[PDB]
């Protein structure tokens, strides 16, 4: 079984949940690349994509999928993403990507969270995967250090520049015994624009896809 | 003549300035004439960290060298202006727009010092907005979760900051915690920093007046 089959398993599963005349919030990445596709072929069933990156929004556009900006909508029935780490409870590691500040923003207008993964993204506890920090460029080190404090261990990302002209640290080895207040004390660090912890906006459901089939985790 | 006030508390400010030191230079027209001062002193300096595009253009201009702050371990004083001040050294700041890199270089100096004329100087800060930077894509989300926390936000129009972002100034929030409030606003997604100054507080605070500048704090 392909990685990929996987992937277009999980996406094709989330269309489930797509209802006419909806405003659809996409995610980033190869899984959610796979369900652009499949949205496509649905599209003129559905209103417009909130796009939760530029990559993301020129995948939409190519297919011809009508994109509009989020600040023109209050209302977003659902949000379909990846994530590098989720589990049963919903919560998430996501960044791997980059794009981690913009999809907390979509995911947190939405109303109903899905996320779609293969099953290697399944995790009993959080925290193998690092977790990316955006960054104001002229705060990379003074932030640094204070990661270090928390007891992280930052690595910049060599070369990336996010969609918001920031830079990400990657960073190691957090302790998730509290996820929630871990989030807040990353976000609260002055230069800190966003990080991949998803534990305030957990995902509503959790699709799996494996060999035998899709199974709803959440 | 609140100008000849600003001038008043730039040159006490001047006389913190020790040899060999790298100075972080605030933002705004208090500041503005702080720069011209540190001008008469470049012998003095060894470089400026800048928090604006715009206070780096002004140090260049006087031939004043900029440094960046990720090269800085060392930065012994940072001077600022700010919007509002208590006796606490407690601020609102951000009027001027560039409240995110004044922060950032604020938390990175070892003193802070606050260069204000008399009519910065408030007994209960709130007054004054709170200018919160946004990523621009999240404004009507930041602005609806502000007015849950009982603020009014106003889309500062047409600005964009030096890092590329929005401006909501935010009236009618209750500062009876400011702490709490300045972390309550970071963490809403999409808000990149806000103009409560009250984790990172001035540690000198000149206060010019007709009689003088006074130390507050
Ligand atoms: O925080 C600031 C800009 O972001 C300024 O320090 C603040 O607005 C005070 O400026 P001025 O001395 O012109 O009153
Ligand atoms: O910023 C990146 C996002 O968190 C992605 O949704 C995540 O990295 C999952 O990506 P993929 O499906 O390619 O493994
Ligand atoms: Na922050
Ligand atoms: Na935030």
């Amino acid at each position: 079984h392909h990685m990929s089959e996987l992937k277009i398993k999980a996406a094709k599963a989330a269309i489930a949940y797509i209802e006419d005349d909806m405003v659809i919030g996409v995610g980033t990445g190869s899984t959610v690349n796979f369900f652009i596709k499949e949205l496509a072929a649905i599209k003129h069933k559905i209103e417009a994509c909130v796009a939760s990156s530029k990559a993301t929004e020129a995948l939409l556009r190519a297919e011809g999928i009508p994109v509009i900006d989020l600040n023109s909508v209050q209302d977003l029935p659902i949000y379909v993403d990846g994530a590098d780490e989720v589990n049963e409870r919903g919560e998430m590691i996501k960044g791997g990507g980059g794009a981690l500040t913009r999809e907390k923003i979509v995911a947190n207008v939405a109303t109903q969270f899905i996320c779609i993964v293969d099953e290697s993204k399944v995790v009993k506890r959080l925290g193998e995967f690092p977790v990316a920090v955006e960054v104001i460029p002229m705060a990379r080190s003074f932030v640094a250090r204070q990661i270090v404090k928390l007891g992280g261990d930052p690595e910049y990302r060599e070369g990336f520049v996010t969609d918001n002209g920031n830079i990400i640290l990657d960073v190691f080895n957090l302790s998730f015994s509290t996820p929630m207040a871990l989030e807040d004390s990353l976000n609260v660090i002055p230069g800190v624009v966003e990080n991949g912890v998803f534990a305030k906006r957990l995902a509503d459901k959790v699709l799996v896809a494996s060999a035998s089939g899709v199974n709803n985790l959440k």
